[PDB]
């Protein structure tokens, strides 16, 4: 701490997220925020990026919880280093707040 | 550290907030920012924020800091789990800048 | 930690700062930020802006860590309690930067 | 921890960044964030952030973590103390991402 | 044209804005933008927005352009002068926009 | 002028644009704004955007142009009344410059 | 039209605007914006805003119209030519807006 | 009006412009804005750009004007048709204002 972290800021991905009938016919906006650490040529991040777009744009999800999940999952997938964090913003999704995120981290 | 964090961004209410005469007659905006921690199916968030809600609009307040602990109990009152912070602005308070804030937490 | 936090958000102040015919000359823009720790009726963080905005728009600067050492010491001259944070930003002070801070720490 | 820390926010420089095509034929935007730590006259930030943007704008960079890196050591390079920290946005870097950007830092 | 025009930009409001079992058992926030010209003391448009205020806090709306003509109303029955626009923003009432707003204006 | 005004402010949409390899292979965004006259119950507006956005997530563009073109129709399908503006924004499309957008308009 | 048009945007100035006991005891923050006309060496703009500025910050005021209408004839006073425009934001001077502010313009 | 309207919105340059000891060794931003129009297979607007990105930046600039007009006259150099619109901002040029800027037009 603090040495090596890429930061992937607001990548702005659309794909289902709910049960409601609204939420199931209707694609939504949602932000993801990305902190890998991995101490101390490198075509990584990219490649990471690249399956999390496929990922969270070819599915559905029924929760926040298990979207970030599986994403935390797919940054581990590849390197075995060294610690990675995930936020997901639904934006707008409670009445008067900006925003309500799931965060979630790994070693 | 970090594990599971939910976040609710910039919360605005309308409420009373101060003894001053013009605070008494009329509500103002102020911005609140929710922080829980619950390592590791949940209407949680959302039952939690209708309560912040319902109790903030529904009352009068004395001082952010009576306001900002109602608030941080009301996150305690439901779970037991785990960690809660609770920061609430109250914007252009002072003279010259943008906010003053409370933020208070607990175990 | 956390615990009680009150936060001055971006209060923006007018005096000379530098040495510099210009700077001497003329006023600029300063924005100050305070982060006052205090565990766990208060007329307080309204006196201590209150005394950082006079000693501050009453007097000349020769150097940012002056000004925030003085805004530092300012804000424990009162109360005793607890830790006290105080970080003063110079917009465009820099080419093709947006800002430059200096921040000081106190127990 | 906090005590003396000075922050450079949001430098905004143009060189040439990556080794596509494009990326040789033209410069483009990145943004340098720097956080420099020396407890407890001071023409320093100055010089270094003067040597920063004069080795940014006059050279080539095939990988951000190679830029950063050599900000970093231009950072400890004259001074001895105490902590400095570096972060580089490259804006638009991914799709549907704000940013993309590396952090090192150094005792 | 130009001449005396007064402006009252981004008056958020929270009011019952539509039909749905929600819209209805909850306020939203709207924003009132108003354009008053009056050629060529005046203790006018604080009345005017006091009157807009509490019009709009105090009531129900089943439709954007109704609140629009009523504000619009309320802004011409104390003057007789001499031009007046208003617009009223409902804030994301579209999926994947940012607002939606009705314009409305009179002689 | 200026009587009734509907303003869709940055509808967002995600489509294809352009020819290039990259542009035919992924998505991008793009910002649409529309602005309808109709002097002077009313559920339109929503099945126009309703129209916009099927039409350009469904389909593929060569030309900011054909696009722009392509929604100012449908928005003068339905209602002949009376005014109809459409500007549609390529963000980030020119290096160095936040946008490029076409306006178009009809009677 | 439109031809030689120069803008002063966001003119930030403080200076005592209103007969309120806190608004006679304390400066405020009040937003100028000039918009000249001089169709078709200029030392002008320059000249035109140190006396805007001077004449603000070294006065006091009793309503938003009379400072419009001092700054609009500070403009017209030197040169002759062609057109002008003034608009003063007083930002938050309504509860619940961003902003009120005074047009004035000329021949 | 309004039919074809190309917008390039904030396009940010870096040159030298003033005559100053420091505006002469040093690059700063200006901000250009183009408006066309061309009523009613477009490789156009691109080569504009690269035309004015080409001559802004491989040049000297004294005064604001010039280099509008500059801009201005590249802009009519290529198409006959039909209106052009050029505004150019100098970023903080003057002290407490956010910019400076001159526009110009032709037919």
């Amino acid at each position: 701490p603090g040495m090596a972290r890429i930061r992937v800021k607001d990548l702005r991905l659309r794909t289902f997220i709910g049960i409601k009938e609204e939420e199931i016919l209707n694609k939504q906006d949602v932000l993801i925020n990305l902190t890998i650490l991995y101490p101390a040529h490198a075509l990584n991040y990219r490649t990471i990026t690249k399956a999390i777009i496929r990922h969270v744009e070819e599915n559905r999800f029924a929760l926040l919880e298990r979207m970030t999940q599986e994403i935390l999952d797919l940054v581990m997938e590849n390197p075995a280093v060294r610690y990675a964090e995930v936020e997901v913003d639904k934006p707008h999704a409670l009445r008067f707040a900006e925003s309500v995120s799931i965060t979630l981290a790994g070693h």
